[PDB]
């Protein structure tokens, strides 16, 4: 069972891989929104992290819980 802490690294090296975006841009506490994210990607990644945990999520779950931080509280904390 990954901690809030490791959850919060594995969700910033996907937004890094998944944008280009250089590692200072991409903070724990930024809105995701900010990130430019596609709406397609920020679908396909409630579907990695279903996989990754072993739960169903909804598929808009990372707007819903719109930072890195507030989003891996809200996965490992349920
Ligand atoms: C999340 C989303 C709705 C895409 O949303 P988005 O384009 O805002 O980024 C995607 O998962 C989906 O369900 N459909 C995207 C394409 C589609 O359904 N129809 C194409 C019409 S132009």
């Amino acid at each position: 069972a990954m901690t809030t802490s490791q959850l919060r690294t594995w969700l910033r090296d996907w937004v890094l891989a998944t944008t280009g975006l250089p590692a200072e841009e991409i903070t724990d506490d930024k809105p995701m929104q900010s990130f430019g994210l596609s709406s397609r990607d920020v679908v396909l990644l409630s579907g990695e992290l279903e996989n990754l945990l072993g739960v169903k999520l909804d598929a808009t779950i990372a707007y819903e819980y719109p930072t890195i931080a507030a989003l891996s509280q809200r996965l490992i904390e349920g």
